[PDB]
């Protein structure tokens, strides 16, 4: 009754990891993910130099999910490389790093340093082309000319299999255009769909005020607001990019929702808002709920239903 | 104590109307909207020739809203033009017509036909630039050069103040570019934010099957899913297009969501998924629920709080 995932030469005990930026900024945070029942983990979307991020308040838990304008608070690339080279326990689970250079020049600089650590430890790169909360910096995934420039430059520079965190698309034409770009880059081996539904706004009727400080209350949305969007993006790139893997991210609160992600195409399944609400104990119950579902449906591996959602 | 809205030279008895697509396709639909307590109504987004729309099933109610790929079912432009000129009762309330020609050429011909009915009767145009459910037709709203052409050409052929139904944007640079375009066209008097979050995917875990037939199950999302997005968009255009009104659309089930929309800058508040659920008696309930909120807060009119959302 296997939850195992076998990708890029690595063995994963189950399909579940943290969403980049939830429980992964500090050494303490990464330790707790390692010690959880998650199949893998990913470090914070990091920058060349350390950042403190946006001013406070910048996070608000919502009845149907979360809004945030974090602003890439991170200990800089040298801290996470160090964690990846010296500290992390690989015999426990593989490690993804997320990198979110604010310019292609910056991203080139950071991936060049990761090359020898990937070689020795097999650390996996997820390149972030979303990042919706940095004031003044637009999401790269929404500019297909600039996306091409990043993939080009990171491909040449990194010279090894990597992945990409994509912003949500909401138009068939966009799915097609994103696809035509990604498929010109054979080193892009996986696509994470999706990041926060960007630039939403929550207002408190009681004091008639926005609930976060940065960018006049505008922040990225997560949780139940995003499942339909996430499922669609995973499925759309599963069909359009068959030489690549899809990782699902968005709206995972339970095993049911993990199951729908896999059904739409997902190899690995990331958890953000639910993980932030419940703590890493969630992984233990996500593993048991997905097993229950597969047991009831008579599925022995993830592979006999991955991508096999039925249409009418 | 008053809910009156004074815009476009017109008096509206309240700010509430139907969203385009909902209870507005047939003569009975439009009579019922007209006999409702709604401040206004809008006809179904029409085309030059009649359409029966996508194959069934094409609408699926959800706990947190709705998913749909209706496909612009409509009795053709001539039907709605005839309704506006001969049937509708303008003493009861003003009328909008939504027009969604599928090419600039189709739209131009349609808008010309309205000119003499607007002049005679005062019928208002909402140019629809976000039809996400017609197979193989991208949402115009997401192409700014295409959007420009539509607005140029409708400005030339129509030559009277009109409005636009926008798709939701999720990037600040997209808000900037949308507004730069809109601000070159002074005949554009109002911006309706927002249309459905396009191309979501719902899968029923029981049968592993999508819940809608068209486009492999991909459809637009209404209801609770959309409220954060609707508010942000409303407020973003409110700030960036100060010489235009903003109309609010998305996630409105009650007095409170109506209050939020207005607070973020909305003049009129359109109601979709909730009106589908409840039928036209929801307009009576929204009038009452909004008056309660205003009474409790000490407000006598909408102008006390419209656009007065507070930041930190
Ligand atoms: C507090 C917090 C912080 C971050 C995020 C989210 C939240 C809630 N997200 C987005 C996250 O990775 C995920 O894609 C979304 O939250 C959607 O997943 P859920 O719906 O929340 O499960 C995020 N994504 C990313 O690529 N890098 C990051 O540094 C962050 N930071
Ligand atoms: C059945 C149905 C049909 C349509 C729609 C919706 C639904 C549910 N919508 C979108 C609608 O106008 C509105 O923008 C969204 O539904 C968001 O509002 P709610 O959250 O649903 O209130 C829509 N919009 C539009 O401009 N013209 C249309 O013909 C339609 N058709
Ligand atoms: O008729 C439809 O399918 C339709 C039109 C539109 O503008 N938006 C939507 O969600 N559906």
């Amino acid at each position: 009754m296997s939850l195992k995932v076998n990708i890029l030469g690595h063995e994963f005990s189950n399909p579940f990891m943290n969403a980049a930026g939830v429980l992964c900024t500090t050494e303490e945070d990464l330790r707790r993910m390692t010690e959880s029942e998650s199949g893998s983990l990913i470090g914070k979307s990091c920058t060349l130099a350390p950042r403190t991020g946006n001013p406070e308040p910048r996070y608000f838990g919502l009845p149907l999910g979360s809004i945030n304008s974090m602003g890439l608070p991170n200990l800089g690339v040298d801290f996470y490389l160090s964690y990846a080279a010296q500290t992390h326990d690989y015999s426990r689970k593989p490690l993804f790093l997320s990198m979110s250079g604010l310019s292609v020049e910056e991203s080139v600089e950071m991936v060049k340093k990761l090359v020898p650590i990937t070689k020795e430890k097999g650390t996996i790169l997820e390149l972030n082309l979303s990042a919706p909360n940095v004031p003044g910096k637009p999401q790269v995934g929404y500019d297909f000319d600039t996306t091409r420039t990043y993939l080009q430059k990171v491909s040449e520079a990194y010279g090894l299999p990597f992945g990409v965190k994509m912003p949500p698309y909401f138009d068939i034409a966009h799915f097609d255009m994103a696809a035509a770009v990604l498929n010109d880059f054979p080193l892009v081996k996986f696509i994470t769909c999706v990041n926060s539904i960007g630039n939403g706004l929550v207002i408190d009727p009681a004091n008639e005020t926005v609930v976060i400080k940065p960018k006049q209350g505008f922040g990225g949305l997560g949780g139940k607001y995003v499942l339909p969007t996430a499922l669609a993006n995973v499925n759309a790139f599963f069909r359009r990019c068959p030489d690549k893997l899809v990782f699902g991210c968005g709206g995972v609160y339970s095993g049911e929702e993990a199951f729908l992600h896999i059904l739409a195409g997902a190899s690995m399944v990331q958890v953000g808002t639910a993980l932030h609400d419940e703590g890493p104990i969630i992984f233990a119950r996500l593993n048991k709920e997905l097993q229950e579902i597969m047991t009831n449906k008579g599925y022995k591996t993830l592979d006999e239903f991955r991508g096999r959602v039925k249409t009418m």
